[PDB]
């Protein structure tokens, strides 16, 4: 119930996200070819994708990932890694709803993710912006899996409106704030958020609704299973803030489900 091109972007940004976990990708010098062990990102490799800036342990609660240049596809890709360190895992646990009026009046977000981002904003924005300047025809995309998708979503909400569009693609990403931010995230202009979920994966269900959190709309729910290659028919676009017809359901949740977004993700060494 999605087109072939959309599907193909979903898989491309999923492989970009997967590539934020391979250790070598977080301390590579600028200009080098992004590569991944275990066939974690063939399209990424296929595109001739170089690093603009590779980073490890940035700001607060460990910001890890990279900023890449993709000439084949005309992209300036900023990718955040999900949870891997003690700090990362612990940053998840700072779940109080902080006010973030600077992004949107009345909206509130996870204290640890609102924080990490804030910790690295200025530098990463700078760098996003010098590439933007140098290649004005390239499409800016922010992405990430798990915590890395929450980093992506917040940074997108923050940096839009600075003169170029920012698309965001998050995979199995946690809820990031309250109903007012979820609302902001659904209608914001200057980029589209594509929030992809996998079957009953547990992570997009946390923190729970009992905690005051909500999800932006819409949701791209992949329904095929763990280790089963996905197809364009496998994805259904579920409409509505806090819909219950996708991953936000009252059933038993699943962990492995998180590691399979079109291919293995979160497993790169």
């Amino acid at each position: 119930e999605v087109s072939q091109d959309l599907f193909n972007q979903f898989n491309l940004f999923a492989q970009y996200s997967a590539a934020a976990y391979c250790g070598k990708n977080n301390d590579a010098p600028a200009g080098t070819n992004i590569t991944c062990t275990g066939n974690a990102c063939p399209e990424v490799e296929k595109a001739d994708a170089t690093f603009l800036y590779s980073f490890e342990d940035s700001g607060v609660g460990d910001v890890t990932g990279f900023l890449a240049l993709d000439n084949t596809n005309k992209l300036i890709v900023l990718s955040f890694r999900g949870s891997r360190s003690i700090e990362n895992w612990i940053g998840n646990l700072n779940f109080d709803l902080k006010e973030i009026n600077d992004i949107c009046s009345g909206c509130r977000g996870h204290d640890g993710f609102t924080s990490s981002w804030r910790s690295v904003a200025d530098t990463l924005r700078q760098k996003v912006e010098d590439a933007v300047r140098e290649h004005p025809d390239y499409r800016v995309v922010f992405t990430g899996h798990s915590l890395g998708g929450a980093l992506a979503t917040v940074a997108g909400a923050d940096l839009r409106g600075n003169g170029y569009d920012i698309d965001v693609f998050s995979y199995g990403a946690p809820r990031v704030g309250n109903r007012a931010f979820a609302e902001f995230l659904t209608v914001q202009t200057g980029g589209t958020l594509y929030r992809i979920t996998h079957t009953n994966d547990i992570v997009p269900r946390l923190p729970p609704r009992e905690f005051g959190y909500s999800h932006s709309s819409p949701e791209y729910w992949i329904k095929s299973g763990t280790l089963v290659p996905v197809t364009r028919n496998d994805i259904v676009k579920i409409e509505g803030i806090d819909a219950t017809g996708g991953n936000n359901q009252p059933n038993i949740p699943d962990i492995p489900a998180h590691l399979w977004y079109f291919g293995l993700i979160g497993t790169c060494l």
